[PDB]
């Protein structure tokens, strides 16, 4: 393996305290996709000052991104103190085809110190540490954000000027505020100034020491490190994933000044991240020492296609994410930056979802019925019911019984009851409660060997219960009973051979034992002929008491299908919101397997009646008539077809959401047609919808003037005006 | 190898005990299953499971395999794959520019 | 194991397939999308095993 060098020798670390509440800062950072922010340089090829279309991966114009403070850790007086920190160590993110992130976007200005801010320090760049692999899960003291087998990590040295790539696997540690120790809060790295970064000697293995006071390497497979120089200026970094493996992008060697990202490196990993995560730090200078850091963010990745200017040196200068608006939907489609001024159609609204409505044959059911009336059968006389393809729910029929004995084999008892099978099978027989400690498919009792057996080859379960008093229907036998004896003699009449009774069958002895037991110990036999190869079957049985109330036993089993399982809990919208009709606006729908989205309402009926499902010469789902008896008509769903008008004198544009009138339009939509509709707020956050006899708009003002030709006309006698000349 | 083994299932179980979802493994890519699998099959048709984590809805991981008789000389296979580039073709077959 | 694939990728470098090629019998060989003739003579980004 990999010479990373020795284990840190003490087992300790600095206690890590959580201090969140103070790094709580509003400083948003949304792309600026016209100076060409976020933007990866495509891959081996370069270009001309023509602008070209491209696709790729790429953040999303309106993200503002998510923010992260490093700050300086507790001192006081001349010396350092335990860790002050934020609680970014719990931040796990899913991996997401990749991010990028901007760095030192706050230099050569002034901020606070964040975790003492009232001091109100200067701040300046500093390199973020990160943590990345393919799972995660609870440290021993239960905290977030553990990852296993082998992760990536990615941590700079020391000062700014060295970075190191590591592949390796985490070794926690039994030590006092420590990842196996259980005085653990939060993992943390820190790097200490009075020591670190001497200017005739940088301390190169700074922060992979403090990293290794908290996790011992082992099996590491890969080392990797990075020449970096200072500089002020702000770059621009991030990371992809490919079957090649795993990819280094930044600004910095290439593109100091405009800020496109190169493939600066490559990685021989290319096992998958499922996980994300950022790194907390800390400084560990003297308390008036102390300097603020800037603020740091991320942005994550989309499969997006946009367009590109670029420069004659080949440097992407501006660019359009073409789903961001409409109008850089129109750019896109004249594959430019200056489109001619005019009416433009855009993409139409799509309507919006509603929730679903659902029509299939019920009161399937489960013969059960048979259970409540008359004398249930001595056990080894116990009598059977198979269903399949029907409905059933058996915490109802329990309800009808108090259950002094709910249990199964090789299945849950609450399972039993909601899993479908392609069959289910009960068995009821009368069973005192007094026999109870012999039910059981391995009881050593004379009820499991003689009377009743489950078959291990399916889930069984068995459940004592006894009878309410309200149903009057059920009798009992004058006395419980049981065989406690079935063998058979053989033929030499002096050996004999027992016979256990067979699982899920009845005994061959019930064949002569009567239908109750009479009394306690009575038995009898049965020659047999020779054609059994003679002896004799005998048979014995005892009895118990007869009780107030019925006390009853039942067997169940069942068979899952391997695609045959018909029997299902089913419910008629028990505890549930019943979906048989929604009157209702697009809900999807599910009508005896036709499906689709959309309005039903309720008309008259055309004929012919019993067939459903109407449809028109195109096959199209005219309408329904439901279980109701009422027929109903299916619309589908209407979306709203939008235009917009286009100024590119003022650069301003206007929105026509024609015939669907504004009785729909409201300052905000859930519908969808694009990524933001706050392209129209620009002015609209101060205007109401402007119904016309065209249609709606937004942003147009009601001047009642008269003009000839205003270029953008509406069509009518609608036409709109652009604004004055500068 | 002590025997030649391979995964013949690799599914997870749904949290309710009633339906199970398949795992076809994605091109390029380890069978998620793995992580519960061991590096021989000890037995033909033994199958594994795990837990699924609660981030992942609960259910559980399942996974079963066989194997083969070794053989006098090793058996193998390769896959090969290439990518196309630009200025990044840097891997080539030897040449001779004389 | 077939869950287990070793990957080497490879960039940077030199070859000639056919001295691996001698070092075992090949019982099948198959190439979608090129022939293997040129998939030997071919110059590339990557290549992976």
């Amino acid at each position: 393996y990999v010479d990373v060098g020795p284990d840190s020798v003490k087992s300790a670390c600095i206690e890590v305290d959580i201090q969140q509440t103070f790094f709580d800062k509003t400083w948003p950072r949304p792309i600026d996709v016209s100076k060409a922010d976020g933007i990866i340089y495509p891959q081996g090829r370069t270009y001309s000052n023509i602008t070209i279309t491209y696709q790729g991966l790429f953040p999303y114009q309106g993200d503002h991104g998510d923010m992260y403070v490093y700050s300086a850790g507790h001192a006081t007086g001349t010396t350092p103190q335990k860790l002050f920190v934020a609680n970014y160590s719990q931040d796990v993110k899913q991996f997401a085809n990749g991010f990028v992130v901007r760095i030192g976007a706050a230099a050569n200005s002034t901020g606070t110190v964040i975790i003492s801010p009232s001091t109100s320090a200067t701040i300046r760049k500093i390199y973020p540490a990160f943590m990345l692999g393919s799972s995660v899960g609870n440290f021993s003291d239960g905290k977030m954000g553990r990852f296993f087998n082998h992760t990536l990590v990615l941590l700079p040295d020391g000062c700014g000027t060295l970075l190191r790539a590591f592949y390796c696997i985490l070794e926690p540690r039994s030590g006092n505020h420590c990842p196996a120790g259980n005085s653990y809060t939060s993992f943390a790295t820190y790097h200490t100034p009075a020591t670190d970064c001497s200017d005739g000697n940088y301390n190169r293995n700074a922060s992979l020491n403090s990293f290794k006071e908290y996790f011992n390497l082992r099996n590491c497979t890969f080392m990797y490190t990075y020449n970096i120089t200072e500089d002020e200026i702000l770059e621009w970094f991030g990371i992809t994933q490919t079957a090649q493996g795993v990819h280094l992008f930044s600004s910095r060697y290439v593109d100091l000044y405009g800020g496109n990202m190169f493939q600066f490196a490559t990685l021989p990993v290319y096992d998958t991240i499922k996980y994300y995560s950022i790194i907390p730090h800390s400084i560990r200078s003297i308390q008036s020492d102390r300097k603020a850091w800037a603020a740091f963010y991320v942005y994550k990745l989309q499969p997006l296609t946009f367009l590109l200017d670029f420069s004659v040196d080949g440097y992407i200068r501006r660019a359009i994410d073409c789903g961001f608006n409409d109008l850089s939907q129109l750019h896109c489609s004249y594959e430019s930056f200056d489109v001619e001024s005019g009416v433009y159609s855009v993409s139409s609204f799509e309507a919006k979802p509603s929730g679903s409505v659902v029509e299939q044959a019920e009161g399937v059911e489960c013969d059960f019925s048979p259970l409540l009336s008359g004398t249930p059968p001595q056990v080894y006389n116990f009598k059977r019911l198979v269903f399949t393809n029907c409905n059933y729910n058996l915490t109802k029929l329990l309800s009808l019984f108090s259950v002094n004995d709910f249990t199964c084999s090789q299945i849950s008892p609450a399972a039993i009851a909601s899993n479908c099978y392609s069959s289910l099978i009960l068995d009821y027989f009368s069973y005192p409660l007094s026999m109870k400690s012999d039910l059981s498919v391995s009881s050593a009792g004379p009820i499991s060997q003689f009377n009743y057996k489950q078959s291990f080859s399916n889930p069984t379960c068995l459940i004592l219960a006894t009878v309410p008093h309200n149903l009057t229907t059920i009798t009992k036998p004058l006395k419980y009973s049981y065989i406690n004896k079935c063998s058979r003699f053989l033929s030499d009449d002096r050996t004999e051979v027992p016979q256990l009774v067979n699982a899920n069958q009845y005994s061959p002895c019930v064949s002569i034992v009567p239908s109750t037991v009479w009394e306690d110990g009575d038995y009898y036999r049965k020659q047999l002929s020779p054609l059994e190869g003679g002896g004799w079957l005998v048979a014995s049985g005892s009895t118990v008491a007869m009780t107030e109330q019925l006390q009853m036993g039942f067997g169940i089993t069942v068979q899952y299908g391997t695609d045959t399982n018909s029997v299902c809990p089913k419910l008629e919208f028990a505890n549930d919101t019943k979906i048989a009709s929604q009157l209702g606006n697009c809900v999807e729908y599910s009508l005896y397997g036709v499906s689709g989205r959309g309005v039903f309402q309720n008309c008259t009926a055309v004929g012919v009646r019993q067939q459903r499902f109407v449809y028109d010469a195109y096959q199209n789902l005219v309408g329904y008539y439901s279980d109701d008896g009422n027929y109903y008509c299916l619309r589908a769903c209407v979306s709203v077809p939008v235009s917009v008008i286009y100024d590119k004198e003022t650069k301003t544009h206007a929105t026509l959401f024609g015939s669907v009138a504004c009785e729909h339009i409201s300052s905000t939509m859930s519908q969808y047609s694009r990524s933001t509709r706050s392209m129209l707020k620009r002015r609209d956050s101060t205007y109401g919808p402007l119904q016309t006899p065209v249609g709606c708009v937004l942003g147009l003002v009601n001047s009642s003037l008269f003009v000839e030709d205003c270029k953008l006309p509406l069509g009518q006698s609608l036409c709109a005006l652009p604004d004055t000349p500068s």
